[PDB]
């Protein structure tokens, strides 16, 4: 089975990449977000994956659901949100592309104590 902390770095994590037009549509494929629909929505982030890791032992925030387990990112992070177009339609979604330098939230869990979901940026 894909492990949520191996969902999240496939969903959220792009290292690769300090911050295209194109990017969004290639991404949101090559990820796998669009194989059973459009995701509507979804951010990567271009920092190491240790400082993302490190995230779950910053500042701990309410998550958007109620759960205690969010976390804020002290320092602002290089991220690139994905929004789906109006007129993008399965199987071809389109994607609006704007890079950002944000504070991240994500959720954590397990041992070891690792991101599971992406909450929000502010």
């Amino acid at each position: 089975k894909e492990t949520a902390a191996a969902k999240f770095e496939r969903q959220h994590m792009d290292s690769s990449t300090s911050a295209s037009s194109n990017y969004c549509n290639q991404m949101m494929k090559s990820r796998n977000l669009t194989k059973d629909r459009c995701k509507p929505v979804n951010t990567f982030v271009h920092e190491s994956l240790a400082d993302v890791q490190a995230v779950c032992s910053q500042k701990n925030v309410a998550c958007k659901n109620g759960q205690t387990n969010c976390y804020q990112s002290y320092s602002t992070m290089s991220i690139t949100d994905c929004r789906e177009t109006g007129s993008s339609k399965y199987p071809n979604c389109a994607y609006k592309t704007t890079q950002a330098n944000k504070h991240i939230i994500v959720a954590c869990e397990g041992n070891p104590y690792v991101p599971v979901h992406f909450d929000a940026s502010v």
